[PDB]
């Protein structure tokens, strides 16, 4: 590009590691781009970045460029503080799967690009899978229920963790046509059929002895951590994020694979991508063109995609992952992002962001699916009390 020199200004949040190398994208973009100059606005970690960010954009001092949140993207736009990226010319989107798009889209326009990605995953021990005659293929809960039993018999070990929680519930209540919540978050959005027949689920696999007792599963602090009976070697898989691919692999010599996760016949796709975090441009700044260029860059260039890493995510674009593969991954890498590319077929649009007692209604679910894992109380008592008592908070 032959256009006079102009300076933009980028606001960013992070931790350490974060501020790092994305001072290293702007380095590389820097030297690609020398008619642009980017003037950095490290704003420190999250919650710091957007007290900060919402008096400054008040103000008249938005950032031309702005890392966004999913919490916070409705309210700026709504605003008018973010520019309506729609057919952008100089943003190749062509890379980005539309689902993952749609996370962006307030109203009709397109105001920030999810930067990068997480899904879940079912992680396994495939030498011990291979004992069953199972090889990765997506396949029912049903049929992985049958699969889990024989590896069990084969192994004597817990084929899976007991993997429930609130977000994996919610997997559940989209391929059941449901919701975590309703569109607003007034209220939960699946009924009580739905969260029983999830709970039995996973009753039904604790009764066989197939994942572990909840007096076990009690004691995880969090996936990845020597707690987890996957570290420790006592269980063959986990659904999980499937981020922690490395960390897990880190820990074992014994070689994981990845699946998508489990299909409910009759059901709707309960997959989605979580964008990480988004870029956004201000909708006043002087300088539209040379926005997008460099947030076309941060999406899509290979230099950037280096500098970048896996530290957010894995990588939006498509490019960028072929490339990355090709030359700058580990094997278990290149594993995750193969998975993605595969639930990047079938995923559909995240949820729209939760309401304010999410975190606490998170914590309660957690609490109930671990009175039903002791054996404190039945699923269907679980599920009435904990449904009566978040919609009593969600209505107050």
């Amino acid at each position: 590009d032959s256009k006079p020199v102009v300076t933009l200004t980028f606001g960013f949040w992070g931790d350490a590691k974060e501020e790092a190398v994305t001072l290293a994208a702007v380095k590389a973009f820097e030297k690609a781009y020398p008619n642009i100059h980017i003037q950095t606005e490290f704003g420190g970690p999250f919650n710091q970045y957007f007290t900060k960010l919402s008096t400054e954009v008040a103000g008249g001092n938005a950032p031309d460029i702005m890392q966004m949140d999913y919490e916070y993207i409705d309210a700026y736009a709504k605003e008018g503080q973010l520019l309506n990226l729609k057919g952008a010319k100089g943003i190749n989107i062509s890379t980005i799967s539309p689902s993952v798009l749609k996370s962006g889209y307030i109203d009709g326009g397109l105001y920030g690009i999810p930067n990068a990605l997480n899904n879940y995953a079912v992680i396994y021990d495939e030498a011990a899978f291979a004992k069953a005659g199972y090889h990765g293929q997506r396949v029912s809960w049903q049929q992985w229920a049958d699969i889990l039993e024989k590896v069990h018999k084969a192994t004597g070990k817990w084929a899976e963790n007991d993997d429930e929680s609130w977000q994996t519930f919610g997997y559940w209540a989209r391929q059941h046509g449901q919701h975590l919540y309703n569109a607003s978050g007034t209220k939960l959005g699946f009924t009580e059929s739905t969260l029983v027949s999830y709970l039995n689920y996973w009753a039904n696999l604790r009764k066989e002895g197939v994942v572990p007792p909840g007096t076990v599963t009690s004691l995880i602090k969090q996936t990845a951590d020597p707690t987890d009976p996957m570290v420790q070697g006592k269980s063959d898989a986990e659904l999980t994020w499937v981020n922690y691919v490395v960390s897990l692999q880190s820990e074992m010599t014994r070689s994981l694979a990845l699946a998508l996760p489990p299909t409910q016949p009759g059901g709707e796709e309960g997959l989605y991508i979580k964008p990480s975090q988004f870029w956004s441009i201000y909708s006043k700044t002087k300088y539209p063109q040379q926005a997008e260029l460099f947030v076309n860059f941060l999406l899509n260039n290979v230099q950037a995609g280096k500098a970048l890493g896996l530290v957010r995510g894995i990588p939006v674009s498509s490019s960028v992952r072929t490339q990355l593969m090709a030359s700058g991954t580990s094997a278990p890498e290149k594993a995750e992002f193969q998975l993605v590319n595969e639930a990047l077929k079938v995923a559909t649009p995240i949820d729209p962001p939760p309401p304010q007692h999410d975190k606490e209604i998170d914590q309660d679910f957690a609490n109930m699916v671990q009175a039903v894992q002791y054996g404190k109380e039945t699923p269907q008592q679980g599920a009435e009390q904990f449904m009566q008592e978040a919609n009593d908070l969600l209505q107050n």
